[PDB]
């Protein structure tokens, strides 16, 4: 995250970070808790991941370096990629990991409900961007989760920007025209959290940006509304 704050324990309890362990255990992407046993994510995630066996899923974290050889973590059972998924820039940037177990829902673990029904034409004024990327483009994973807030921007304005993307309504951009805060590596996976009427929606997932938090280059997420019955499938098949 660029332009970002330390957030304190507990903060943001959806928030999740995957870890790769091969060929060493590292920070791979963000991701979030949306059921007991279902994390979504960014399909990006797992370019070059071989299986699931390498997986490994943390929850309750607020800093990497809690992250030790007894720190309970969750395994992976599936990925599920979207079937129309070739590269972030192109979309349907979204996956889902099934869990191998439930998470027992805790003060430092908990759901982020989806874009309700109904909710379509909402205005999301309080969103927010969260993980332990980069601060800027040659940077490294930072120890402390980092949290900024961003304004969306529309799609009409989203696509001006980006002339050499198509910019989708599976997409959403949020960004400052001045720049200064964005996402950034290391991010990708993690939510776009908006409260509306004080309740927390995983509104978009972090996919990708030309650099990171330059002017009048927004990122661009994978709009979460636009999956919900794909959600809903998957997790009920
Ligand atoms: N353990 C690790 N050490 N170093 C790492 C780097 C990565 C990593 N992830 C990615 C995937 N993209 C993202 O996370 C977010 C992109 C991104 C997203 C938005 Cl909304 C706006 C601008 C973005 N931009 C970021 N950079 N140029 N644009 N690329 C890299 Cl490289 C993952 C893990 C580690």
């Amino acid at each position: 995250i660029v332009g970002g704050t330390a957030s304190v324990r507990g903060e943001w309890p959806w928030q999740v970070t995957l870890h790769t362990t091969s060929p060493t255990q590292r920070h791979l992407c963000g991701g979030s808790i949306i059921g007991n046993q279902w994390i979504l994510t960014a399909a990006h995630c797992f370019y070059g991941v071989e299986s699931p066996k390498i997986l490994r899923v943390y929850s309750g974290i607020l800093n990497q370096s809690e992250i030790k050889e007894d720190t309970s973590f969750f395994g992976v059972q599936e990925i599920i990629i979207h079937d129309q998924y070739k590269m972030a820039e192109s979309g349907y940037d979204i996956a889902l990991l099934k869990l191998e177990t439930t998470v027992n829902y805790t003060d430092s673990q908990r759901p982020i409900s989806l874009p309700s029904k109904g909710d379509r034409n909402v205005i999301y004024t309080d969103c927010w961007v969260t993980g332990w990327g980069y601060r800027k483009l040659r940077d490294k994973i930072q120890n402390t989760l980092q949290k900024a807030k961003i304004p969306l921007v529309t799609n009409e304005e989203c696509q001006k920007r980006y002339r050499g993307h198509k910019i989708t309504h599976k997409m959403i951009c949020a960004g400052y025209r001045e720049g200064g805060k964005d996402a950034c590596k290391g991010d990708s996976g993690g939510p776009l959290s908006c409260k509306h009427n004080e309740v927390w929606h995983l509104v978009g997932i972090t996919s990708w940006g030309e650099g990171c938090a330059q002017r009048e280059r927004p990122g661009v997420y994978t709009n979460v509304v636009e999956y919900v019955d794909w959600i809903l499938e998957k997790t009920q098949a």
